[PDB]
């Protein structure tokens, strides 16, 4: 029970443009007091779990500051620190990040780990933008992420936390190979994932069947555990994706979701069940050639 | 259009004790039986014509009797033949020994061929699994390592059967960058045989199996078939479970038996470019500026 983290995949429902920030953490709260009355350790939250998945609206590349986030914490996300480090639990937030670098203001898809004892640990910025970056109005929905966010400036990265090597990724992240790889690549032993995948409106066994593809595929492939969390349920008339998962170093579903809205799912982790396809399967010291691989970073499209 | 027909054929256990006039014979079964059914494209599994050697312990200077001269040779001549008479091609694998500059190499191995007779390409495994030494601890031994050196072709696509086609060989399936070096050369279209023993859990081996090629068909939007030499090969049980997989990453065929089978879907090349449009399309997203990593090491740090 050393290395044995109890990880609560807590997914989300439906966050309107009506609803306020104090109802959005209050539901994060819940969620939080859910997870410490069942003993987890670490609560994993969706991507933008504080506002509603905005890119699916028109407005200028700096007209939706608002759901951004002042601080972190803040005045509204102060709450949501305090009680974690009151009940000593850990958790993954993801954001819409407002900060000043370089003077210029800079925007991002941001995820924060933090750790039991209420400190910031590690911060991971969305990579691959989904989406495209202007109107188009032939299609029923929207997706601006690439034009309200920018690419992050983090990378994957890898932190030593509760007790282990734990990373994160966010969102279409986890439809990447080299999105597990590179973490792998830092001996990762759990992965953490938010994600707010739409649904088209009339298929959705095979939407599902894809989310859950990537992510059993990354965590076997690397040996490492996988949590995906999601915001579901209709949001202002667009469906999002449910079935938050978390998945065990051998590709199996350990846990899943029921529902699309506010619900916690937990599972315990032996983070030495990592070390089995490592130490022989999955050696990359010992089976990996590098030297074939260099179509990956030489060039971006095919040839 | 772009449609092949590609017919998965999967064979039985074969042992030390099988004469390589047997071998082929049951090679040309499954090559008839697809034509039968319309395959334009067979799929042979990995070193179809021998005993999976690396099973037995020898020298390196041994196990030659297994390995191939030419390519083709007098006793695999008969299946060539075979397969331009019916407008055929297939992928055969076959442990090579090539006399390349200057010393003799080994190297397991498989070819395309062209529906014409042409032998379009050839592949050489990369990722090789297995121990170099003996080692009693184990049941059962794997030493490919000890008969076998790293293959010098890489991960190649040739423009074949109407479309892009590359070839992977075993354990290089359960690689993510196995099937992303020949994504990234607008590949439609992966063959892979392989030989996995089964240790006596069995579910979560094929379930392995199959999770790793559904994903490196997805991820990538590309058709992968994998066939297999199943059956229990001198008191050493082999893996079945040959498929065939969509772009989708669904099994659109699959084999119920460990023996000589053919499994058979219809497999529209134009649907792999559902998704390269958008969903993966790799001059979009990709950004290799973060990935330096996966070619920088080898191990972890």
């Amino acid at each position: 029970m050393t290395r044995r983290i109890r990880i609560g995949g807590a997914q989300m429902g439906a966050i309107s443009r009506s609803d306020s920030k104090k109802e959005i953490v209050d539901r994060l709260i819940a969620l939080l007091r859910q997870a410490s009355e069942k003993g987890c350790e670490l609560v994993v939250f969706p991507e933008l779990a504080l506002s509603t998945f905005f890119p699916r609206w028109y407005a200028e590349r700096d007209g939706m500051d608002g759901y951004f986030e002042d601080g972190m914490p803040n005045a509204a996300t102060l709450p949501l620190f305090e009680e974690a480090r009151r009940l000593g639990i850990g958790f993954s937030l993801g954001y819409a990040e407002l900060v000043q670098e370089d003077g210029r203001v800079r925007r991002f898809n941001t995820t924060v780990l933090v750790e039991r004892n209420g400190e910031i640990v590690g911060k991971y910025r969305k990579i691959h933008l989904p989406g495209h970056a202007e109107y188009e109005p032939e299609r029923s929905h929207q997706h601006l992420e690439k034009r309200y966010f920018e690419v992050g400036n983090t990378g994957f990265q890898v932190w030593d936390a509760f007790g282990g090597r734990v990373g994160m990724a966010i969102c279409n992240d986890r439809r990447w190979v080299e999105t597990y790889r590179v973490m792998g690549l830092q001996n990762v032993e759990l992965i953490l994932i938010g994600y707010n995948t739409p649904v088209n409106d009339s298929s959705e066994t095979l939407g599902m069947f894809h989310n859950h593809l990537t992510m059993q595929a990354g965590a076997y492939q690397n040996s490492t555990w996988v949590v995906g969390v999601a915001k579901a349920g209709v949001e202002d008339g667009h469906r999002l994706m449910g079935g938050s998962v978390i998945v065990a170093p051998t590709g199996e579903i350990v846990a899943q979701a029921m529902t699309e809205g506010d619900e916690l799912i937990v599972a315990d982790c032996d983070l030495d069940r990592c070390r089995y396809y490592k130490s022989h399967i999955f050696n990359f010291a010992a089976h990996r050639r590098p030297e074939f691989y260099q179509r990956i970073t030489s060039q971006t499209g095919v040839e």
